[PDB]
């Protein structure tokens, strides 16, 4: 009951599920420390910057991800609600990924681990044990292909879902409805199990990571960056995914919780530890995983790219193979299961409390007794049902689909940078300064303004250039090549949540009477002053 102790429970959970399941497999895949330059560039010159602006936007206009928009620029309000359905998407695989560690925690209540031998059914004669294996015939890699996702030949034919995945996303789902419905209570404590127990799992890895023979290989790679990756465009790409990833932003989730927060809160310190805290996690775990990669590389004498999978679940294929190294596997698996499920239920219960608080700000009663609950259902089933194309035999590539272009890609960028510009150039930087003063009392550095005007828009739309000009077919593990169809269906499943944008703005546009420059003013000034309408807004508030 210390200060220390006190100003450590007042902030939230720092850990997340990109951290530890999407940052080792975009690590792994952008060649490892050729990876960490962009992340920690666009950390310091776009990730802590779009933090504590959505945070001061949050706690500043005290509404959803949508209504906030609409108070500060109804205009582009309609970003706001791709963001919701972005969300929307992202549950689609993310609770998948629940499912997949549920079920590896009924695979760690036995005395041996079944990814420990080839001598099972699933495994193919191929199998063949580290005592070598290639890529597509090691223990834990064959359990994983073949006995929790079954995949398919191809997405041409996913065949029937799985009935074992089925009643585990099944079980997840009730557990994610009751803890809206009946309520968590046990919060207030929840994390001296959430907080602490993630990073000393770590630790326990970390001084694994350095025990384990055979593992300076993969560390040497890991502190090699590749300047001709570097060159290549992905890389960037996927920093900027994976920094929105990690900080949640772009997902409105950070505004529903600035919203909930105090008035007097002070931000700066909040998103200073938070950026310091993710960079570590991410340098540990990127360092923990090319550990075991250089380990399963001495054991299995294959080279290290070709190590594992190039591919999302890097996780489930690294970390048990680390487990069963450690003496009483049982324990330590059983513990790291169940710290990343709570992770990630953690993780999916803000986004989906985010999304259904957005959905009722903006529609009223669609949150009055039993008519806030039921709208819940109305989103929890259906997605389950989206699930079901996930929970399929061949539905790890629907899954890569939906995390590499539903929920990711120029999306997220587009919504970044049209929010930076929104509230910048349209709002004004001198608006939210005064708005920052007033709040917390100081106002932020001309750093900060810099950063917010000039620095992230244009490092958006280099970023979205590169990407939309230089664009490679997805593929998945480096094996298998997606059909020409597959490729259009996701670029329509990015365009669906990124022309949410222009298509507000027609309508709005449309719907308001009077001259042209009034009905563009209108929208373009917040609801607040909407007395009159200056229809030219001088040069003062654009140059500053
Ligand atoms: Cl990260």
């Amino acid at each position: 009951s210390s200060k220390i102790d006190f100003v450590l429970s007042v902030a939230g959970g720092f850990v997340g599920l990109g951290n530890v399941w999407r940052f080792p497999y975009l690590c792994y895949k952008n060649g490892g420390g050729a990876f960490l330059i962009p992340y920690f560039i666009f950390l310091f010159g776009s990730g802590l910057p779009v933090f504590f602006l959505e945070i001061i936007i949050g706690q500043y206009t005290s509404e959803g991800g949508i209504t906030c928009w609409e108070k500060i620029c109804p205009l582009f309000s309609g970003i706001g609600y791709a963001s919701v359905v972005i969300v929307s998407l992202l549950n689609v695989y993310y609770i998948v990924i629940l499912a997949w560690a549920t079920y590896y925690l009924f695979q760690s209540f036995q005395k041996e681990l079944p990814w420990a031998h080839c001598n099972h059914s699933w495994n193919t004669p191929h199998c063949m044990e580290d005592t070598s294996s290639t890529n597509f015939t090691s223990p834990v890699i064959e359990f994983w292909e073949r006995n929790v996702l079954s995949l398919s030949p191809g997405i041409d034919h996913p065949g029937s879902l799985k009935w074992d995945l089925a009643l585990c996303l099944l079980l997840v789902w009730l557990v994610c409805f009751f803890c809206i419905w009946k309520g968590v209570r046990s919060t207030g404590k929840v994390v001296y199990f959430t907080a602490t127990f993630p990073f000393a799992m770590l630790l326990v890895l970390l001084v694994r990571g350095l025990t384990l023979p055979g593992a300076g290989a993969g560390i040497k790679f890991y502190l090699y960056p590749d300047i001709t990756r570097l060159e290549d465009p992905q890389v960037w790409i996927d920093a900027g995914t994976q920094i929105f990833f990690s900080y949640a932003i772009c997902l409105g989730a950070m505004t529903s919780l600035g919203s909930y927060n105090k008035y007097k809160y002070n931000s700066y310190r909040d998103c200073m530890l938070l950026g310091c805290l993710n960079s570590g996690t991410s340098f540990v775990s990127g360092f923990a995983i090319f550990s075991i990669l250089g380990f399963m590389a001495q054991e299995q004498g294959v080279d290290i790219a070709d190590v594992a999978e190039s591919g999302p679940g890097l996780a489930f294929i690294a970390y048990p193979k680390a487990v069963t190294m450690m003496p009483l596997p049982t324990f330590w698996s059983i513990l790291f299961f169940i710290m990343l499920l709570l992770l990630g239920l953690d993780s999916q219960f803000v986004e989906v409390e985010g999304q259904i608080t957005s959905l009722v700000d903006l529609y009223p009663s669609f949150r009055k007794g039993y008519r806030r609950e039921i709208f819940i259902a109305f989103v929890c089933s259906i997605s389950y049902l989206l699930g079901l194309t996930m929970v399929t035999e061949g539905g790890m590539y629907v899954f890569q689909l939906f995390d590499y272009y539903a929920a990711s890609g120029v999306c997220l960028l587009w919504v970044a940078f049209f929010e930076c510009f929104v509230i910048a150039w349209i709002y004004g930087g001198d608006n939210l300064y005064d708005g920052i003063e007033d709040m917390i009392g100081y106002r932020p550095g001309p750093w900060m303004k810099y950063s917010w005007a000039v620095i992230t828009p244009v490092l958006c739309v280099g970023c979205f250039i590169f990407s939309l000009v230089k664009y490679v077919p997805l593929t998945y593990n480096k094996t298998y090549v997606y059909p020409n169809w597959a490729i259009g269906l996701g670029w329509s499943l990015a365009l669906s949540s990124m022309l949410c944008v222009p298509l507000v703005i027609v309508i709005r546009l449309c719907q308001t009477e009077g001259p042209f420059l009034v009905r563009v003013k209108y929208l373009l000034t917040p609801r607040e002053p909407n007395r009159w309408a200056v229809e030219r807004e001088g040069a003062t508030p654009y140059n500053s």
